[PDB]
């Protein structure tokens, strides 16, 4: 009963984002007997500590822990030190727990998807960094990334590939599908077309088969 | 001759928006023998003059027309004032002459599709509005707009009822669904989907037929 109670976590401290990655982090490790535990309040407190801020998530989340998980900390506290310090490839903390690993997972694959495509533009509002033509025509020029839209094929459109979740993979694999197909709007649109995509872009940036024929 | 050569409009003055409204500007009034001429300048300098902004993109642009538009003015100066006073709904000035149309349509299908799903979260960004979960639950709530995915079913969704252009209508009707199939995948991703898209939304923020039986 201490599985849905605890849920009152940030639900009284002082976002959502949280709320979320629980639910895909559960998923991810759904009759694995891992521990449904620690992976918990590790992707509840991942952001609580803002290349250096990740170490520092954990060396502040260890602190603060010892207010509300007072309770049951046990063992169960220094995996909640590893997954919420290896979960932003800011400081490459490689995670060794197959619990810091899901989480890891659950809160990347944030960064692809419907959601992702949001993010990708909401923070290159405020950075005020563009996105425009000045990127199409890098097909002969060169990467600035953050232009936007350059972040895709930079980060975004990479991390499918380094994810290091069994499932976790093909799941960023489809969500991270989705945001080429926004390419391929964003290529016709931008070539004056307004109507199909162009079905060139969806050949170069996203392995064939996650929609197909076969030689 | 001076058709392809007065390009040299805004390529020495001192903005890509315009490359592109044009563009699509000229498939909207293709073979009506209209002006493809006036209809240009239009769209080429809506902007230089940033609900009071449009009446002046006018009255700052026949000034500034009296440099270079030197050469060719005629009365073809009076509808370059008609059409760019009449593109952007914030002065709500009702376009009369049908080159005017032309470019209401052309600028105002820059919302819409790739470069529209990306405007809306862009300018949310600067503007630092967000538009997580807390527009969802807006089924029982009420959309306190800019919440940019409000943006969406607010003004977004409804630009292509409002179309004043034959063709342009249909078209700020593919690119309105666009947007639509990006809230369906949303909606799943933000209920902890991760795969498909919320054949709900689908349902009901867009016409169907532009995809479906008949009974
Ligand atoms: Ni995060
Ligand atoms: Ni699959
Ligand atoms: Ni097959
Ligand atoms: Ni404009
Ligand atoms: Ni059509
Ligand atoms: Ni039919």
């Amino acid at each position: 009963q201490h599985w849905q109670a605890q849920f009152e976590n940030w639900l009284k401290n002082h976002v959502c984002h949280f709320r979320r990655v629980w639910a895909t982090a559960q998923k991810l490790a759904a009759d694995d007997d891992v521990d449904m535990l620690v992976i918990l309040t590790a992707c509840y407190f991942h952001d609580i500590v803002s290349q250096r801020s990740s170490i520092l998530a954990a060396e502040e989340t260890r602190r603060l822990l010892r207010e509300e998980f007072e309770q049951f900390p046990a063992e169960k506290i220094e995996a909640v030190c590893h997954a919420i310090a290896a979960h932003s490839f800011s400081a490459q903390i490689a995670p060794l727990t197959t619990e810091a690993k899901i989480v890891q997972d659950a809160d990347r694959l944030e960064a692809l998807g419907a959601i992702g495509l949001a993010r990708v533009f909401a923070v290159s509002g405020a950075l005020g960094v563009a996105l425009f033509d000045g990127e199409d025509p890098f097909a002969q020029h060169r990467p600035l990334d953050d232009y936007a839209l350059d972040h895709f094929q930079t980060k975004l459109l990479k991390l499918p590939q380094t994810m290091q979740t069994a499932r976790g993979k093909q799941l960023a694999q489809h969500n991270a599908h989705f945001l080429v197909e926004f390419m391929a709007k964003l290529s016709a649109e931008l070539a004056g077309e307004n109507e199909g995509v162009d079905h060139k872009v969806i050949d170069a940036f996203s392995s064939a088969g996650l929609e197909h024929h076969h030689h």
